[PDB]
């Protein structure tokens, strides 16, 4: 019965259960070189007598952290925006600014009065929305994420393709708990848990070497120590769209170093790692269930004949979660 | 050994875990499918290859049952789907389908840059080890691509994957041309991006909880697909600037017909008839020809049509400008509706011979 479950449309001008009608809503993670990262989510609308086609998500960028973020988060609202379909490789979502108040002049969206994002990740359901037509996009949520810049260090995409013979994988095994109402159409998509739901997450994080320096086997038994130096935390964060954010407390090898901020800090967007549980993200209160680390093969031809190590020495920090809403006022 | 509905087609079967949970009785069991399309008609170049596509389910050995899937430790998950790639067009291909179903296939998650499905192979027969994915004993594939609910997959444990489907296609290599996607990405102020607006009838259910991720309409369900296809120039020799009546005439020269496959996937077909200018040739094959796998332009909608029979409802090209910034402050133009190939299209599974 949180409005939010509503952001699963059309997977289920307003409805629902049960004030059956539903207001605007803000929430405010702190993580705190401060900024104030904004995400907005609500719908696309065909405009008629409205039809509501899909909920969706439109990330504005980041302002400073100064003044009242609550009055930040209520000028989020003010903001009119319509829509339209376009392609390049891949289907997109084309959202233009038609109006926004003064704060936000600064983040890149509303400066440039557009975005034109993947459609697959902003959009629910984007085989809903017609390829012509005219289309608007209401927001009913806004998100805030107050982070240090340097904390939200993204791992160049080349790093996490890099592969070899002579490396281990490192990944995590992630599962999310999450907030279902049991009749809801979510659940089969979910895996079962005796306390309720789950989503599963397998997150490549790390690289490792397979031998010390000119040598032997590395000894198998202590690719372990070398975790547990390194010292994970994990959380989950909202910074433009659902994120895993993994902080290292120890030091790095030579491997490791471009999978971490020179602050120890990665963040991986979800959208990217698994593209449906981000948009479950959306509309389900969640949180870290498990975290543990795999080590893999250094490639995929090996991975798929070689067996997975679970590392069973390391209990993963589980820290911070994807909040609840509330209304103004 | 999964059951379904005996009033649906058995291929509806492969949304799962996206289904509805009461199969009705009396449930009866799935038995292995196949389809072959030909398309050998669609131009000159001789058919010299068949393409290959797999559908199944991933099975947990080792809690959870339904009236789909009743056993132990063998619980089903997930459908999903193993290209295979493509084999010489030589001999029966009623048993080259047959030849499918009997692969040991294992398979675990991992990743990279995004969530990946490791598919090994363990056994296959001699027939099938042409195909890349044989001789390589593996493929690491974008896990939301070929997995109905990666979410719903375990990150350790023992995975099985199952064929029960098997979907060929017969055409010349030549003909199925993926245009790379640096040309996909070419964008610029004096270029207008040429695009299709798909328009895609799929054959469900009502009840089924797919129908909630489609468009409604009076002769059925409907999926929107926007499928960016060429360029051309804003501007002419010497002097600029074309006329909305000579970007028309041009359309029209080129003259596109357009259809759906199961090219390793779900793919849109389109052909041009006309010369291609300058900047549209390599969006083009040497003869007319590109493949636009669905499962990049609009992954949900590809999968949706692992599991339903569909076929176009229509396409209309539609002209936006050559950059995203400034396709967000100028309206589009639809300029015309592309011929519909009748024999191209989703087909529909049948059982094998006895």
């Amino acid at each position: 019965l949180p409005s939010s479950n509503l952001l699963a449309f059309p997977i289920v001008q307003d409805i629902g259960d049960g004030k059956k009608q539903i207001a605007p809503q803000y929430r405010i993670q702190r993580l705190d070189e401060d900024s104030v990262f904004i995400t907005t989510y609500g719908f696309i609308f065909q405009v008629g007598k409205h039809e509501l086609l899909s909920a969706a998500m439109l990330c504005l960028g980041s302002v400073p952290n100064v003044g009242d973020l609550v009055e930040l988060a209520r000028a989020c609202l003010t903001m009119v925006v319509t829509c339209k379909k376009s392609a390049t490789d891949t289907e997109r979502m084309v959202f233009s600014v038609v109006q926004a108040p003064q704060v936000l002049q600064s983040c890149r969206v509303v400066a440039n009065k557009y975005s034109s994002v993947n459609a697959v990740k902003h959009v629910k359901a984007p085989e809903k929305i017609p390829g012509s037509g005219t289309l608007e996009y209401k927001v009913n949520f806004v998100s805030l994420t107050v982070v240090p810049r340097k904390d939200v260090y993204k791992i160049p995409t080349a790093a996490l393709k890099v592969s070899g013979s002579s490396l281990y994988n490192l990944a995590l095994n992630v599962t999310i708990d999450v907030e279902v109402d049991p009749k809801s159409p979510l659940v089969k998509s979910l895996s079962k848990s005796d306390s309720g739901y789950y989503a599963n997450l397998f997150l490549h994080i790390g690289l490792m070497s397979t031998v010390d320096k000119k040598g032997k086997k590395v000894t198998f038994d202590k690719l372990e120590r070398k975790i547990r130096r390194l010292d994970l935390s994990v959380g989950l964060s909202d910074v433009l769209g659902p994120s895993v954010l993994v902080k290292a407390r120890g030091a790095r090898t030579r491997l490791l170093a471009p999978f971490f901020s020179s602050s120890g800090t990665a963040c991986y967007p979800i959208s990217n790692a698994s593209p449906q549980v981000a948009k479950i993200l959306w509309s389900q209160t969640a949180r870290l269930r498990s975290v543990k680390v795999i080590i893999q093969a250094g490639t995929q031809r090996a991975v798929a004949v070689t067996a997975d190590h679970e590392v069973t020495s390391t209990k993963i920090e589980k820290r911070h979660t994807i909040a609840k809403y509330n209304p103004f006022k």
